């Protein structure tokens, strides 16, 4: 007689959205195992057992014959309890069952990237499932069993160690905002013939990620033929040059230097500026004098470069670093990309200008959203969170409240003023933001912003990868997505309309 120990799989923790809507639920599944030595005593039962598992009779018979020495083998894993009962109804000697768990994702493709998924052993493999695997997994059980030389299960003597279920986890994601963001991002991609895209919604006061969607997406309940491209959480693992969307951070440095005020003027004529071998070039080159807001409205690289030369790159780098551009989010999602914020001891002129207009730096959509959240939250950065925040941690005042408030006002004018990004306007509210277009030929269309401009509640980033229509600029392609998603998100959150 031999004393052995069986491992009882633990029930994985429930994942909900911030309001308790289920997002990942552990489902009972039946795993069938067999004692081949016992199976050898009932060979007349094997065709019916193989036919029940949809296997060729000879292939399954060749499977058992080859394992006639092994005291344990798996027949099949993850059958539905019903399908598992049908195999048990055959009453084949040597066929035994184990109650396992498999995840079901009620929202499917809508929140696939944020929630993630489990592998064949019910352990987290991507997203939250992976990031919070220890919290969600719990601890398996240990059952004391009595076996013979062949491997036949005699009796369940005792439970040496009780299986501890995983714990519930409420995400910061609001499924109502997630669906709206998913749908509008999907529509935007198809209207623009784009390759991919991301959209992140953040609560500027709490650091919560209220929505995080990417295209292409996949159904995590039907993983057969798992296309690695469709599974990429682009918002957190795809880096890109933020371009003109970082000009507000360059202005924040300008305004904090004591050398600049919004009404100050920069001469950007003739729309180009030569600095050695390098040429800074504006898209529209029909300007001479522009005030600071004008530089943002016209998205002048020349304008922002001249301000950068005056204040020094050191001040600009420091703002960008403090808001978290090219920095660790601290979210702990394995494979999450940090990007890069270039640094110098002595900044040359070309690098100073390119830093100021976001060329040559690489950030993620989540980092860009977090930076805009700090600016929107009166210059106070609150740590990013993918789980529901009940007690808000202390923020870090990264930009002075006065400078942040001044920059907010200029971003509201970027959207509302004559010649501005009118497509980002949010009917019923004052919205603020900055569009961008990065040449990656091929382009990335960007919009980053927040609302309501007077008392900011939400920050949002829209990234559309390789739009294939005539208009590819951020203010054309991403600005309307920001408008539609923001109009919905603010109403879903019952934010009072502020354009009164
Ligand atoms: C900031 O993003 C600038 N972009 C760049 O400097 C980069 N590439 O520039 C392009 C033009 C794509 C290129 O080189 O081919 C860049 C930065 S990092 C990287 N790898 N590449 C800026 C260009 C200024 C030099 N682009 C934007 O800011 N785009 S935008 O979304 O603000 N935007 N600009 C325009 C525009 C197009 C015109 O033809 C104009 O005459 C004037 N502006 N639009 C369209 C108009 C929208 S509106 C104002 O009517 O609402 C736009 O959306």
């Amino acid at each position: 007689r031999s004393v052995r120990h069986i491992a009882i799989p633990a029930h994985r923790g429930l994942i909900t959205d911030r309001n308790g809507e289920p997002l990942a639920v552990s489902t009972p599944v039946t795993t069938l195992w067999a004692n081949p030595k016992e199976l050898m005593t009932a060979k007349e039962r094997w065709p019916q057992l193989a036919a029940a598992l949809g296997q060729d009779t000879k292939l399954f018979a060749d499977r058992i014959e080859q394992n006639a020495e092994r005291e344990f083998i798996y027949l099949v894993r993850g059958l539905t309890p019903e399908q598992g009962e049908g195999v048990i109804a055959l009453k084949v000697p040597g066929v035994y069952s184990i109650e396992e768990f498999r995840r079901f994702y009620p929202a499917g493709e809508v929140v696939a990237h944020a929630v993630g998924f489990t592998d064949v052993d019910d352990r987290g493999r991507e997203g939250i499932e992976l990031a919070f695997d220890e919290w969600l997994a719990g601890v398996p059980g240990k059952r004391q069993v009595l076996k013979d030389r062949r491997g036949r299960v005699i009796k369940d003597v005792q439970v040496t160690k009780n299986a501890k279920p995983g714990k519930t986890l409420a995400l910061s994601i609001d499924l109502r905002l997630q669906y709206l963001a998913h749908r509008e991002l999907r529509n935007a991609l198809l209207e623009n013939g784009a390759k991919a895209g991301s959209l992140v919604i953040m609560d500027v006061k709490t650091g919560e990620i209220l929505a995080m969607t990417n295209q292409p997406t996949y159904n995590p309940n039907n993983r057969r033929n798992l296309q690695p491209a469709a599974m990429r959480n682009r918002a957190m693992i795809d880096v890109f040059e933020p371009g003109s969307t970082v000009k507000p951070f360059s202005m924040s440095a300008a305004l904090a230097s004591g050398r600049w005020k919004p009404s100050d003027i920069v001469d950007v004529y003739p729309g180009t500026l030569q600095i050695g071998r390098y040429t800074i070039r504006d898209v529209s080159r029909n300007s001479r004098q522009l005030d600071l807001t004008g530089i943002l409205i016209k998205s002048s690289n020349v304008g922002i470069s001249k301000i950068a030369f005056d204040i020094g790159a050191e001040s600009i780098y420091s703002v960008m670093q403090q808001v978290g551009l090219g920095q660790d989010t601290g979210l702990g999602f394995p494979g999450e990309r940090v990007g890069n914020l270039p640094n110098h001891r002595k900044w040359p002129k070309a690098e100073t200008a390119t830093l100021a207009y976001g060329y040559g730096l690489s950030v993620t959509a989540i980092q860009l959203a977090h930076a805009y959240a700090a600016l929107a939250n009166d210059g106070k950065s609150v740590p990013l969170s993918m789980t529901r925040v009940d007690r808000v941690p202390d923020g870090v005042q990264v930009i002075s409240p006065e400078v942040a408030s001044t920059v907010q006002g200029m971003l509201q004018q970027v959207v509302e003023a004559q010649g501005g990004v009118f497509r980002a306007q949010v009917p019923g509210y004052h919205a603020a933001g900055k569009s961008g277009t990065a040449r990656k030929n091929a382009y990335r269309s960007l919009f980053a912003g927040f609302a309501p401009a007077t008392d900011p509640r939400i920050a949002m980033v829209v990234v559309i990868d390789e739009p294939s229509k005539a208009g590819y600029f951020g203010g054309l392609v991403s600005a309307p997505v920001f408008s539609k998603v923001m109009a919905g998100a603010l109403r879903l959150m019952n934010v009072p309309p502020d354009n009164l």
